[PDB]
């Protein structure tokens, strides 16, 4: 009779990743009469013909083309058998393909937002993306990941549609740009990830003013100073960017000695270098109060004020004046009967400067009769040091020198003519 298969249908359950040529199964037919047995496909299917290879003699079924679960999951194959002339025996072969997580998730970004205002309202849609995975089961479910520390809340809009919203108010002065990476994680083991990142640039509002490094300033200038002298350097900082962060310096206008402030001090608008336009004579005025403003470009401008206090330092640049005596007989008198210590005269002198530069000391330089008189060091009193004698001359002359105590010191000289009275 006809041959007999060991089973009218053969089953197998294999994974889709089975290498080509791997033996799938083996079909057996036997003749019961007492040989040569043919094994051939029955109704050849083009997909089944490409995907499965069997020879007649071995009767083994091996893989000819890679099986993709995503293409087809079940195969119904018709097989028969010949003994030569006799009736062809029929038998089915059923191949169950299993799913292997061999497709990482594919993320398609539908909408996006590439810029956001600093003081913007939270809740703006940053991105609306959808993820699709070709695999099946838990190998096909997908989760969307965003860095944890970054303060935003991501939620799923509907089904596999997700939204990326702003949970925390944004401020440009913290970080400039963003490289936000959403990583798609597969649930099937081992998991397969596919990450996609989006770029962003933060809009910058002019909401911060320029701030000075010190709440108040104070500089010092010598009395005489060159034209265009470098007095100070001022610097203010603006945490913004672009036009909204440039600094421009100005000197608020006041009046000194009836003259505008622009007469003595200028500032460079770009570099806070304070320049002195004239020399500040200490005996004319000692100090001036200034106000420095710093603004930014763009609209509207945003500025700040700082209180500068400029002080001129005195310099010994004035010789003492001897107001007494001047060129009334220039001759002072002294009695012949004058006791020791008689106040003959007293030198009067002043000094335009201040402090040690206005500290006068008078000393005796030259005397017609040496031990007769005495000049008070700090009072300038010309007095008698001894009693007068008949030998002493009728007309006397002293040379007094007035010194200031500055650095370096300056002196003056005066000759006193003192007549001896009788
Ligand atoms: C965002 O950052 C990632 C890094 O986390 C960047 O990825 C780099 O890409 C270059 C170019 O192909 C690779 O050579 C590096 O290996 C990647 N860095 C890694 C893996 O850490 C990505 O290009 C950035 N994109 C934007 C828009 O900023
Ligand atoms: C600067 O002037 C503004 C108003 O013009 C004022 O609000 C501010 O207090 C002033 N600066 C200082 C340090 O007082
Ligand atoms: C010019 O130079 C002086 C030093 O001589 C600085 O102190 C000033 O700030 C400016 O830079
Ligand atoms: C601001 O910039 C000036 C330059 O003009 C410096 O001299 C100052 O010390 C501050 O850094
Ligand atoms: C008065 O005295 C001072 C200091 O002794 C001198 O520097 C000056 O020239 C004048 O003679
Ligand atoms: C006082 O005396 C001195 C002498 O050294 C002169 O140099 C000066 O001009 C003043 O007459
Ligand atoms: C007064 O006269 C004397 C001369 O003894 C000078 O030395 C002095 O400088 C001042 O002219
Ligand atoms: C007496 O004479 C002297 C010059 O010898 C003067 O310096 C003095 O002021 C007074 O006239
Ligand atoms: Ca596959
Ligand atoms: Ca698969
Ligand atoms: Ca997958
Ligand atoms: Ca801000
Ligand atoms: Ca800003
Ligand atoms: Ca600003
Ligand atoms: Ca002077
Ligand atoms: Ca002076
Ligand atoms: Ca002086």
């Amino acid at each position: 009779n006809a041959p007999v298969f060991t089973q009218p249908e053969y089953h197998i359950s294999v994974k889709e990743n089975l290498p080509v040529g791997t033996r799938l199964l083996t079909i057996k037919a036997t003749d019961p009469d007492e040989g040569e047995v043919t094994y051939s496909f029955r109704n050849v299917r083009e997909k089944i013909s490409q995907l499965f290879q069997l020879n007649s003699l071995t009767g083994d079924i091996t893989v000819l083309g890679e099986l993709d679960y995503e293409d087809s999951g079940f195969y119904d194959v018709d097989v028969e058998a010949h003994d030569g002339p006799g009736l062809r025996a029929r038998s089915k072969v059923l191949v169950t393909v299993l799913d292997v997580n061999d497709n990482a998730p594919e993320v398609t970004v539908t909408s996006l937002t590439s810029s956001i205002q600093e003081a913007s309202s939270p809740g703006t849609v940053i991105a609306l993306f959808n993820v699709h995975d070709s695999d099946s089961g838990e190998n096909g479910l997908v989760t969307c990941s965003i860095p944890d520390n970054l303060p935003f809340r991501l939620e799923k809009t509907y089904g596999n549609y997700h939204r990326l919203l702003i949970h925390r108010t944004l401020d440009r002065e913290e970080v400039s740009d963003y490289n936000i990476t959403i990583t798609a994680t597969d649930q099937g083991t081992p998991p397969l990830s596919t990450e996609t990142y989006i770029s962003l640039q933060v809009v910058d509002i002019n909401d911060n003013p320029p701030t000075f490094t010190h709440a108040s300033y104070s500089a010092y200038i010598p009395e005489n100073n060159p034209r265009g002298a470098s007095i100070l350097s001022i610097t203010a900082q603006d945490p913004d960017s672009g036009e909204n962060a440039q600094v421009i310096y100005s000197l608020s206008e006041d009046t000194i000695q009836g003259a505008p402030m622009s007469s003595y001090v200028s500032i460079n608008s770009n570099t806070g270098v304070l320049y002195a336009l004239r020399s500040f004579d200490y005996e004319q005025f000692q100090d001036l109060k200034l106000l420095v403003t710093a603004r930014d470009s763009g609209t509207p401008p945003l500025s700040s004020n700082v209180s500068l206090s400029l002080s001129v330092l005195d310099q010994n640049d004035n010789t003492p004046e001897i107001l007494y005596p001047t060129i009334s007989t220039g001759v002072e008198l002294t009695p012949r009967s004058a006791d020791p210590g008689y106040l003959v005269t007293k030198v009067v002198a002043v000094d335009k400067d201040s402090g040690q530069n206005a500290w006068l000391s008078y000393r005796l330089l030259k005397a017609s009769e040496p031990g007769l008189f005495s000049v008070g060091l700090h009072t300038g009193e010309v007095r008698t040091a001894r009693a007068l004698l008949d030998r002493d001359a009728l007309k006397q002359s002293l040379v007094v020198t007035v010194q200031d105590h500055g650095q370096p010191p300056l002196s003056a000289t005066v000759t006193l003519t003192i007549a001896v009275s009788d």
